């Protein structure tokens, strides 16, 4: 009860946000520009500065006509209006968020220990006690996400930043969507696809499950367990029912994957009657507190290096380019609810 009593209290104050969205919060001349900390093919991160408080921030930075010619425009108004009314400890916190002749801004909390990605990729794997410390944050985040109707559906190490206590905020709310029943857009990342989202089919919560078990494959083996040169071939692999486990891997382990990286979803693990609870209760968490992992007493397995909140180090150096602001308004019906 004491489950259900905490996601009806979620449930409940994520829909009155839901319902009456927050718009126009900040602008962009409230901040400094100091670093772009990531680029896309419609926008950027950049780390700025709030020039009245000195607090640092992420912007994430979309241009709304690169939004409609690359067709996300359902996705953008997807993304914002979920990112204001979450509140959950592992999911990044949307503070401001508004538009302008050209582009889309929000404006979230900055994370300087950086992507996940970078330190698996530093390390090469996590033991299994250290993947596991990640993975319950994630079964945690998807219970309550799931709970409210919402997919995530672009879970992979870079959207998932590591904090001051070594703990994960999930960041990139750019595929997620509020769906009751089936959903059918083509999104994501290839590695993580699961079957039914290559197979084009009416595919619902049980892809975010599929997606963590790559996530846990990847962390504990520090590569992917579908991957090839061209995505085709990769597409090829993940719908073939196969995959090989580093003989290192735990049998507790091997048998939790198997169930994630279930094909068929009427069998995955968190899409079955008994939901999240047969991951929660397979062998691989028995060591989990969940309650103390929610509450953020573990102590957790390593902490970024960083010199404080403005540290970019652990974020690479990309090509510094202008934020222009058009004399013209662009695309203004498309983003009216932004
Ligand atoms: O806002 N975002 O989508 C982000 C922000 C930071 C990051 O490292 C990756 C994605």
């Amino acid at each position: 009860e004491s489950v259900k009593e905490f996601l009806a209290k979620a449930k409940e104050e994520f829909l009155k946000k839901w319902e009456s969205p927050s718009q126009n919060t900040a602008q962009l001349d409230h901040f400094d520009r100091i670093k772009t900390l990531g680029t896309g093919s419609f926008g950027r991160v950049m780390l700025v500065k709030h020039k009245e408080t000195g607090n640092h921030y992420a912007m994430k930075i979309l241009d709304k006509q690169k939004v409609v010619k690359l067709k996300q425009i359902e996705h953008t108004l997807n993304e914002k209006r979920i990112l204001q009314a979450v509140n959950f400890p592992f999911l990044v916190k949307l503070e401001f968020s508004f538009k302008d002749n050209s582009n889309l801004y929000m404006v979230m909390e900055y994370v300087p220990g950086g992507e996940m990605f970078s330190h698996l990729r530093r390390i090469g794997r996590f033991s299994e006690p250290h993947a596991r410390f990640y993975a319950a944050q994630i079964v945690l985040t998807f219970e309550y996400l799931h709970s409210l109707d919402l997919i995530y559906r672009d879970l992979k190490p870079e959207n998932l930043l590591i904090d001051q206590q070594g703990y994960i905020q999930v960041t990139d709310f750019g595929f997620a969507k509020r769906v009751k029943g089936r959903t059918w857009t083509l999104c994501g990342t290839p590695e993580y696809l699961a079957p039914e989202i290559i197979l084009s089919k009416g595919y619902n919560k049980a892809v975010d499950w599929w997606a963590l078990g790559v996530l846990i494959y990847e962390m504990a083996a520090g590569y992917p367990p579908f991957f090839a040169d061209q995505p085709i071939q990769i597409y090829e692999k993940i719908v073939s029912g196969k995959v090989r486990f580093p003989s290192h891997f735990s049998s507790d382990l091997k048998d939790l994957l198997r169930n994630l990286l279930q094909v068929d979803l009427t069998k995955r693990f968190g899409n079955l009657k008994n939901g999240v609870n047969d991951i929660k209760n397979h062998k691989w968490f028995a060591t989990t507190d969940w309650i103390a992992i929610y509450q953020r007493k573990v102590e957790a397995p390593f902490i970024p290096k960083f010199k404080g909140p403005g540290d970019t180090s652990n974020f690479d150096d990309y090509e510094e380019e202008e934020i222009r602001v058009s004399i013209n308004e662009k695309c203004g019906k498309e983003f009216t609810e932004f």
